[PDB]
């Protein structure tokens, strides 16, 4: 009746129970059902090409060595502190860089045991989970992150790990990120890793997360176009001011050079081309253009009059000919670009 | 009277006291109240979303068993390394990101026991918290942070967590920083966690902080108003005096173009619009706008007499026409940013 | 005669001795002396408000049950190891931020025993310390770093804590700081600290550094000097010149706002004025007056012969008169920062 | 036939096992056979030399004391928190700065042990191994990486390493880089380390990664190109606009230099001369004799006619000469430097 | 015969060997000699004045309660997990900032025991240790690191290090700095702690590093003089092309003072000049005298024709005057700092 006395008769010397062996030695694998609450997600770095995450991970299982028949309660919430005596699988993550255990106050490890031995084991959890990203449509793309979880000591005949049928991930209420959307559905898949040491069980979670596009807007897009249409200025100032229009390309030039530096600061160094990276190249190429038309204008005006004319027809046909191109090409980008994005995730 | 037996006496095998079960097994819920003194308040990053707090918690209960009717003394402080021979709760920080204890000489762990089993417990604590904070107004907003301390394996039938009536929160004297002010008011909410496993208690404290504008007046605010100043400077020089305008509008449209930039360097990438992007925007239309105005005059001075005329009373009426546009506007937007700001903080 | 039972005669189970009790159970308070030695000191951050520190703290007091009276030597200089088996205060520093021991090849921790009982205790700590740092004035400040030792769980009727009579507070020789130099003279001064929990002792020591200014003439007073001097070079130009002296203007401007932008890189954002942005502020002043003196010779220069000699008049003036103005600036500047800087630093 | 009393029967104080004593103790050396599967390689760093990796290691032996005759089973897969119990070798990496073990729920230290007492041990671990990188060719440069598996206590008379026969080296699937490609070959060899204490067993493992070249046509080359052909663009101005082509001059001179120097940004300090280093030098030569070509036109067109002629002509040559010669540099550095990746990698 | 009773008979309980008591308790003082081998060597920090080195330590000393007169062999390589059960010298390092053992696979400690009772210890470390560092001369200084090992416990009538006669510092074949060159001399001094708790022994080590001037000569150099040269090239312009000889003359200012400031990044704010610091400021006082010639000529040019001639003669006399004067400080700079560079480095 006392609780003391139940607890290490339940486990103990005297009970004869072992935490060395699973619950069903030689014989049918133990099936450890797993869910997950993520309580806080973040510190999504595309430079180390990982994520932060902080969860609550719960995995159910038998074991008939654990079932009792004393206690009128069904279910026991015991103090957290027994788990070095019971048997335990041993889980981990294929793809983390860096985990640890919550120590504050009382360590937060949970057990729960049923009458017929179902035990349900919750702990809480930081985990760093590597995440590979393809930059290709850099300011406007989606990316798949993955969790693994895996057995490493037991193979696919002693141990099982399956995803719980009814709400197997949750995600805490209100959760937001400051530079992503977090798409509701999370695809759930069979993993299962072959090494030289045998088979091994192995489930996935994906989630999708797609980037935002205002903070782009405000900081790249925004500041290229006015350096362009601030290059458009030189055709409506006089063809005779050689040092104000050579200057304007040239400034022009140097600082959409400077902005195509900057659009990769917080980026990886891959090596193909992105979206941002071709929007940078044309504006780069639309300065360049209009420091080169008035190259032309000021090689032409001076040949000594259809010189004089020429170089006034060459700059009026500029004035309108070159917003013209750029709203084609913009037109052109923004449309391929919200197009590709239509392309099915999965 | 030795007090060396009664500190085994109290708890041990004689005594038959068990750490692993809570102090009224099969009855009433265990009542912890809580009350918490802040030690240091500070690194409050904005890219991270997060503050770290150092704090002494202190947690008020009762344990029957731990009665003693010996020594006169109504308290006992003694030794903290017996913590690990009785109960205890298991509070834990739901949004703690990382959380340490402090093993200085002694760890920092007080424990005193009364008479009537009341047990108070004392533990110095640094914890990392996160913080979701809402950038719009930016460089005037009010940020509200929280602290939820939570049960991790009990549940409400089990363990209640409640605030002390009076003084639950404490603030060292003289505690202040740099770039905020902590308003005097904490709040004290009810939160409960409600998930798959159960029900568990949840109690919530928030602090008010509000952001000193007297940084960013001498940062931001000052060097972009005296840049605009510095292009109106412009519509005073000889309108034949081509290069000198025309660098004068590139240089200051570029600058401003590079203060906009960093007016966002040490925030997160969030995509909708702050009060500093606003005020950088206009700055940056009125200097492009002085610009194209130069560019107006230059065009319709060479058509070739009014055409000398007019140009010179654009320049005359810009001259008067952008101090007091600018005017208007600075009076409209730090009169909506310090209406809003009236806004309650609740 | 043997020392390993006298080891354990002196502290064990035969003797009775418990580690649990302080000396003087249920008597007058345990009175421990207390001295430090500064190992190291550096990492002074403004940013963070904190400084890093490497002591040996050493501890005296009384322990009558300690007392023995076989071996003849008055101390005995025992193996660090045992320091589990005898009681030792509960010192903790009330304004760390980090702490942490020692463990390489052997931890380090001496203790010696006296024939009276008296035990001497040495223990190396690396310490971060907090730091609130009062910027005013800032590259001609000093600041004020404080130590605090604290007892945590035993009250003043427990446990007091003194300073040593002579050399509470060593330094090592040589010891030298980069930026900053540590005064020779140390207050020391008694806290006491007053919680809800009841009253606790406390001892503090205080050190004063003051900054020194010479990478600061290098880094910011000298350059900005520079650009002054060299704004003023457009005064000997000729006024007809109006692309040279207006681009001189421009980029003294713009040159100087990025200065004062730079003088505040590696501080907080304190929301006060600084020394150093005082003269940043009149130094911008100053070049802002030298471009609008040419914007006004240039308007006035062409009203039309009084107004090309007024124009003249107008130059030949500022010639003599700005470098008068900003020497009577220096003067009052540093005479008054070198004042302020007379005041006792108590 | 119960799983728990053979479990320490295998090994324990009844059968006499000691895990400090080596398998063949006073006998021929214990041959440890290693293979390792990399799990993730990346966060190469220049500056630090350094690189990070996540490896499963697994070891083979054989125990005599270990052979059993009792279970019909030829292997048994126990719980791996026995590792205490037994006999392990005593690797260590000799080039590693950092290294950790997994500890994410149950620890992944697998071990099988084998009827005839052949023992395989299966451990996670992640290091960080210094690399040692010849950064001359640095844009086109080829490294090798080095992992070094030493004991540390036992010598050659004692303990062997070799590597497995087949697959000794493993990587996961779809492992990419997204700076390096990691070529299929690795090479396995043979250190031996002699120090004063002895002579001690190594094998060492090569890694060949070969940097992708396309990042930094992006990132450097093609804007210096870029600025390259700006500065040509004065040879098609009038020769009377001086301040046009003098600040077309300036710019692009102080332009190379800051582009020459963000091009070792995130590289070590090194003290030789890199292939980015040449090109960086002889683009900033070419703009450089860009503006010395015009300060000579403008010399020579104003000796006062044979003196307009002589500059027209210079510049009419400099106009096809500078280009040519361009091209005739770019032939032949990029020949050379994809001739001398054609060294071959051993 | 058997080692597992040889083990415990050599030291336990049944031989009466004690771990807390030094191997000649109230004798002479147990003798320790150390030598050390460099493994790595490495992140040498000017700001943080540390560097970070990984070592080999062995200590060897005399135990006579160890000496074994059965085992015919005359030296016994045991398992390294029995240093907790024999007597070892608590070293420490002064310096050090920080320590750490490596716990890779079986954690790094040899233990050798002779037969007459010598025991060789050899433990893998990693160091941070501090270096103050003279930065006059910085780009062609040389700087010295020490490594002191002290004993913390014991005094020197109880423990005296020495440094092996033959040997004492070795350095692994291969080791470079990128940065550095290490001298092969390496001084051994004898330091001794005075404290007020009493004389213990010290043994330092000093390494000599040489800084390589091949990058300072690429990065800061070359630039600067290649700005001077280029301030020269205006002495050539058109006295009356005021706009482009002034914006020279700007230009080369302004970027000579954005060199000086980032001369210094990565040093530490001294309040000392340096070697760079002169050359630095030389530069600026070139150039800007560069300007300053140029705003006389302007001047003297307008003056109204003596007038214009003497003009043309202040500029043909600075296109000679000012190289030479350049170069003879160039010769007195190099000859003086390649002179201080020949004083003894002890
Ligand atoms: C774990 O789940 C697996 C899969 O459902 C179980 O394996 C099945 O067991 C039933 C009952 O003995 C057999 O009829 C099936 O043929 C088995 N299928 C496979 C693929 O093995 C297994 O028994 C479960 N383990 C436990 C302990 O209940
Ligand atoms: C903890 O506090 C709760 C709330 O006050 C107590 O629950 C009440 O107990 C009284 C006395 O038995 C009952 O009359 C009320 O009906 C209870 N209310 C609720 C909502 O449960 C509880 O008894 C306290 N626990 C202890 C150990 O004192
Ligand atoms: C610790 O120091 C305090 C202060 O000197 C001692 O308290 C005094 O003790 C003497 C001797 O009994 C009394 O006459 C004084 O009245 C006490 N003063 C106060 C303010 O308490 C105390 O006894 C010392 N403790 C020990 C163990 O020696
Ligand atoms: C480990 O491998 C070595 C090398 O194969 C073995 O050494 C050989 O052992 C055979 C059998 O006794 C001898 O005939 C050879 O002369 C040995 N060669 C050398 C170079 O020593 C060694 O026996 C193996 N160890 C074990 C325990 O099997
Ligand atoms: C450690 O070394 C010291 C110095 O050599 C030894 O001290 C000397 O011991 C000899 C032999 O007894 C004496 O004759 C000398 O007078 C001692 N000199 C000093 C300065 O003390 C010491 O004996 C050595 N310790 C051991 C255990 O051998």
């Amino acid at each position: 009746m006392s609780p003391s006395d139940f607890l290490d008769k339940l486990m103990g010397r005297t009970s004869g129970y072992d935490a060395r062996i699973r619950p069903n030695f030689k014989g049918p694998p133990v099936n450890v059902t797993c869910n997950i609450f993520i309580n806080s997600f973040g510190s999504i770095a595309e430079t180390t090409m990982d994520y932060r995450v902080n969860i609550f991970l719960r995995q159910k299982w038998n074991d008939p060595r654990l079932a009792y028949s004393e206690y009128p309660d069904d279910s026991l919430d015991l103090d957290p502190s027994m788990l070095d005596s019971i048997w335990k699988p041993d889980l981990f993550f294929a793809n983390e860089k860096g985990a640890n255990f919550h120590e504050v106050t009382t360590d937060n490890k949970l057990l729960r045991i049923f009458k017929n031995g179902n035990v349900l084991y919750s702990i809480r959890l930081t985990l760093t989970l590597s995440c590979p990203m393809d930059l290709k449509n850099f300011p406007m793309d989606v990316q798949t992150c993955i969790m693994q979880l895996e057995s490493f000591g037991y193979t696919m005949n002693d141990l099982i790990f399956e995803w719980q049928d009814e709400a197997p991930v949750q995600v805490a209420e209100g959760l937001t990120l400051p530079q992503f959307l977090l798409k509701e559905e999370k695809d759930l898949r069979y993993c299962t890793k072959h090494y030289n040491t045998g088979k091994f069980t192995c489930i996935e979670v994906r989630f999708h997360l797609e980037r935002q596009m205002g903070y782009y807007l405000i900081q790249m897009y925004i500041p290229s176009l006015l350096i362009v249409i601030l290059s458009w200025v030189s055709f409506w100032i006089n063809m005779d001011a050689a040092p104000a229009r050579v200057a304007l390309g040239i400034t022009t030039v140097l600082t959409m050079t400077t902005q195509s530096s900057g659009s990769r600061a917080s980026l990886p160094k891959v090596s193909y081309v992105k979206a941002i990276d071709i929007w940078m190249a044309v504006c780069l190429l639309f300065v360049f253009s209009a420091l080169l038309e008035y190259a032309a204008v000021n090689f032409v005006s001076r040949q000594h009059k259809v010189f004089i004319d020429r170089a006034k027809k060459i700059d009026t046909i500029s004035r309108a000919c070159f917003p013209l191109a750029f709203l084609i090409f913009n037109i052109f980008y923004w449309v391929i670009y919200k197009i590709l994005r239509h392309e099915d995730i999965h």
